[PDB]
């Protein structure tokens, strides 16, 4: 933006973009933070009370903008959607948030805008496809936060289980992010030894990793019962993405990536691997999946794929 | 705790205390979190929430808990709350099980009104007075610091500025010991022109922060919940930083016999001692005004809470 | 110098430079780091045992360089050198070069004695003065921080408190203007039974500790290569947070064409403005007599120079 | 030591545990950090020099004392050594830190410390299992720095190799730290991919890893020859296993554990991956060694078992 200062625009102030804000407010990461959404006042609520974080964190620019704030951002964060309603189909929560999304992508780049996306509203793996398609940006400029909130979820997990540093566990969770998704455990490793050598040696059947995997995978939807929302995983998930960003570490993050070849997949955006630095995507990385979760993967990948197009398919219903 | 590892027991998961918990997971700080609240579903699954937060900063144990959790406790913080008497009364429920519990470390106090709060959590745990602390003004003086900071184009972290009297109202920007760079406030505003009459409107701006906020969005927490965390941090990596915080007068300022926020050393060990700011003779005069109805309240609710 | 990435180009590689070296790699400041200096074997073997630090710490690119590689670079750190006169003779070999290589960030001057070599690098560059800045008498303040911190068991970050005056020996605590909890310091010692004595001792041990460390270990550079790490920060990290810093004097404290320790604001663009302490009649004497000295040195060094 | 309040003592102020203080204190790690060496003054204008880093980092008790100060400390840290010289033995490098390191763990034991040893000073795992025979303590309170620093090295430069950040390059040297050590390649990962696959992907050749191993074996005699002298990586790694017993991580970390069984080795110490928690050594994890890989570790293991013994038995000669 100035010297020496960079810039973040974050688009939708929910409980997930506000405690994303919050978390790179307590890890001085980015100088000026812009908070956009259509509840113009929420957003100058939010800057204000995030702002008193200043005085005992680091300094930071925070405060309630516009979508022409965007026009020399190096990243702006979308994570503005709506939820899914009781009653309400999966296609009809891809729906309305490909209209939500086409509403915030076109002003966002005729701002001039030209940093990298990260993409975090749900459906993730579609809205972050469709986020590309309609900015025109290069694939690499475009990133979804994918697996990354289930990745950490499994982490914690298998931290857990094994009296480790979830930071320690090397695992993903791959898969179009919820119920078709799965624990790439073949690929799994704590101090580089297999997670399921790990487990067995331990007394941990693979029917208990099932169980864990499944604790996983319905993580989300305990958290909503218990205390009616879920957004610190995916507010400290995004600001880490955001870090590997703006201080361009080549890290090697959970993300969501355009699919060119990878795990036998093509023109979709899923969760894999992959090497994040300053420019945004530097390069994939394919976890070398069993041939039983390469399967699941690519099933997982091929109703996503489904589902992708005909939001598509009914976004241009006119 | 267990050798090298801190427990931290927060009591009243509400936005407030849920937002510090994130605060201390977001800053590595303490290796065991205890959530206790009445709504127990709430707590579990913000321990859930919370936790996750794990794989990219640093490791935590965070559960919720129950009263008896706080046994070897290093810091309860009560945030719990909704007035003066029904938060004497939610108070009354929490401190006495903490302290059966066999609980012997340090109290961080915010809950609201809260130097009101703070006074009766020393006089209900018959702790030490050192070992009570008090939010005291440390969210409005992060507010001054905040404002100032904008105003002159500093650093909030660089403006030495407190907020005194009782939190909220009848307290003021003390501007007289107030300082950028060790110059004096007012002598940094007339340089710039800015008149008195708008560093009075900065200090109507602090004064009023909370409900702006609160007329903007609903709630007002992300301030308090660093403040806290700031405070915590001071106590667990026993600093003996300055900082603002509500401590039991004995004297200063003409005070005695009240919690009120002050500049204070805080260590591993609790308060280490007041620091009384210099205050010039009319802030002085606002500060035992505003610590004068203090006196009142806090022990008609003290006698009520008895009957 | 190519997106999201921070380069700083380091000048002199001896005990201070490289401790600052690592400071920032402990830190995680910028993203490059270039070590460049006369004896080459010496950079290239503290590139490679520097960037060991960051499996544990935080990525960066470190390397060792030439005058060429400051082309992009956003911060140009000189510790080069070896009294007035052949210092001079250094620098002047190496900012030329530097600024031939197209650089444009800001320059970060400790090379020894630092006032006069900073006001020398602005002269030799032709930046702004802004985009100079010396490390004037941090490193000093920091000892007066450190020790009124342990005299008064206070951690050193809350002792507000400068150093003043020329770096050696005419320099001064400028205890008018410091304070803790924005109590003055002189109040807090007599409350506690430091006398001024004692304080003139105090300040003593501050003058002296370089000396003391040079012989007692032979070498004194953790200070100031943290201290040199904090500047960068709040350069790097567009912070203007209040540091001791050296800054060209337009008037401020009497003093006119030299560079000086001040308070003054940092940020991305450089120094933002300087802060004039309230000093003392006392103290503004003493720090006005120093600097007359300075700016004879200085400019008997500049008139040598231009023969 | 006293409320809140964490106390470590340094054996040792040369380079090493210099640079290791100042990382301790540009970490905010430890409360109060004690100087210990025979050189008293060297102990004394380090203190005072390393005390001013607090102004811009964070409070920490920084004095120079004697061996009594471990009474009550948390961690003593022993990195006092004798070089080896031109025309010395390895051996008689083991002799004469063997009779260092005697006259330094009892008087640590005798002022009635019962914390953690860490143990970096060379040959460091000889000098390990000996601090472990000397003081008598649970094989799990003495910690050697092991290959941690070398597997630092493999990081940084198969990060360089790769594009990638070196804390996510998964990869351990192993053996007996020097010379008869090696890339444990066949357990190396990025973004749990195989570094060989990784590699012949890109182009880099088994014979471009195994020069890239020699650089490695090599990087402490080439920065000697540049520098006179190498410490800023044992520094870090030192403070990174300090902070994972001081924070209770539970993190894996490469470190030298008593060997029980693992690898087919027993009653030395030797590099591994382990967790590393409050209480010193949570558990040994063996990395699936190739059975190449495997032959060099038990090769160079008994080479340093017959070292170990040689010494022991001379330091018994008297
Ligand atoms: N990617 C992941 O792994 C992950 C995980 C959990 C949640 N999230 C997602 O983040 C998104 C937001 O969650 P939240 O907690 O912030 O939800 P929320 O419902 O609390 O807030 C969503 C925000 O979207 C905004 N919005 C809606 N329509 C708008 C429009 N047309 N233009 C601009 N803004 C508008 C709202 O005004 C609101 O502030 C969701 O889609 C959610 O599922 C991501
Ligand atoms: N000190 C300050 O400067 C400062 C500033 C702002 C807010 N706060 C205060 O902190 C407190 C909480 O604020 P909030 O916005 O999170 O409100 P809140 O009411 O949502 O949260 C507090 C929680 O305490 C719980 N609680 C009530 N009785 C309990 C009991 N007996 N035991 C355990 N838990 C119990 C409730 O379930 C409640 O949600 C309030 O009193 C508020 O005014 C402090
Ligand atoms: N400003 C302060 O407050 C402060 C305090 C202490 C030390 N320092 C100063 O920083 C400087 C370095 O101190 P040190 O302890 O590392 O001593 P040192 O003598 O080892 O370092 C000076 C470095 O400058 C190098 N050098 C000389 N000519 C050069 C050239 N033309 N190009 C590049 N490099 C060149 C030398 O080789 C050496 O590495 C000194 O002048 C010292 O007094 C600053
Ligand atoms: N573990 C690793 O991978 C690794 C890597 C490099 C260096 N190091 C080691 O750390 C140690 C020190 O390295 P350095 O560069 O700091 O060395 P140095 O030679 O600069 O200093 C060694 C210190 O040991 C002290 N000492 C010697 N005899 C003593 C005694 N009897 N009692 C107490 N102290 C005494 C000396 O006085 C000296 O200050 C060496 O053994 C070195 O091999 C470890």
């Amino acid at each position: 933006s100035m010297p020496n200062h960079q810039k973040v625009v974050l688009v939708g102030d929910g409980a997930v973009g506000s405690s994303y804000a919050f978390a790179m407010a307590q890890q001085g990461i980015a100088e000026e933070f812009v908070i956009v959404d259509v509840v113009k006042d929420r957003t100058k609520g939010d800057a204000l009370d995030l702002e008193d974080a200043q005085a005992f964190t680091a300094p930071k620019k925070i405060y309630s903008g516009e979508y022409s704030d965007c026009k020399d951002a190096d990243l702006v964060v979308i994570t503005a959607g709506a939820p899914q309603k009781p009653g309400e189909s999966r296609l009809d929560l891809v729906n309305k948030n490909l209209n939500i999304l086409s509403s915030i992508v076109k002003p966002v780049v005729d701002s001039g805008f030209d940093g990298i996306f990260l993409v975090a509203a749900n459906p993730v793996d579609i809205l972050t496809y469709a986020t590309w398609k309609f900015s025109g940006f290069p694939k690499e400029r475009v990133i979804g936060s994918g697996t990354s909130l289930d990745s950490s979820r499994l982490r914690v997990a298998l931290g857990k289980q094994f009296n480790v540093d979830p930071r320690s566990v090397d695992a993903y969770i791959m898969g179009e992010h919820g119920d078709s998704e799965f624990a790439a455990y073949s690929t799994a490793t704590i101090g580089t030894r297999p997670v399921r050598d790990v487990a067995k040696e331990q007394g941990v059947s693979d029917d208990d990793l099932a169980k864990l995997e499944d604790g996983v995978r319905n993580k989300a939807y305990d958290i909503i019962n218990l205390k009616g929302a879920t957004f610190y995983g995916i507010g400290t998930a995004l600001m880490r993405i955001s870090k590997a960003i703006l201080r361009d570490e080549n890290a090697v993050l959970p993300v969501g990536a355009y699919m060119d070849g990878q795990y036998g997949l093509n023109d979709i955006y899923i969760g894999t691997p992959a090497i994040i630095g300053g420019t945004g995507l530097k390069q994939i990385i394919e976890s070398p999946l069993s041939a039983d979760e390469l399967k699941k993967m690519q099933d997982s990948a091929a109703t996503l794929k489904k589902v992708l197009n005909d939001g598509l398919a009914e976004l241009e219903n006119k």
